[PDB]
């Protein structure tokens, strides 16, 4: 559609790495996010954050390509 | 062929609005997925986009008759 994410994790919400995205290796992306865009050959995997935020819509921790389509 | 775009839009890139396809107005397509769809008799118009992504392919933005060749 016509034009970051910045949910936030308590201490033992889930989120997603994905290794084909993440800048490094502590950028995550919510589920929803992570639903919402493409990563069908990519090296994901469901993990309890610990706490933080999602990732998604920012290029300084996450790969554009790797955007969902509602931060994009 | 056997079997969404996405496509990304920066702040003065030009796309297609279609009045006939889009679920709402915020929805817009690329120039090539108008290009490689059926849009005849529609009420279509070339904007500036201000930014966004493609919904071609994506059945909750663009009703399905509306997508291009490369994203049934
Ligand atoms: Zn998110
Ligand atoms: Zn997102
Ligand atoms: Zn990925
Ligand atoms: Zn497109
Ligand atoms: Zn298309
Ligand atoms: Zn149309």
């Amino acid at each position: 559609r016509l034009g970051v994410c910045g949910s936030v994790w308590g201490q033992n919400d889930i989120a997603y790495r994905c290794r084909t995205c993440e800048n490094d290796p502590t950028c995550a992306i919510c589920v929803p996010c992570f639903q919402n865009g493409d990563h069908n050959s990519h090296d994901y995997s469901i993990i309890y954050t610990g706490g933080g935020c999602c990732d998604c819509g920012d290029e300084t921790a996450w790969k554009p390509d790797g955007f969902c389509s509602n931060h994009k």
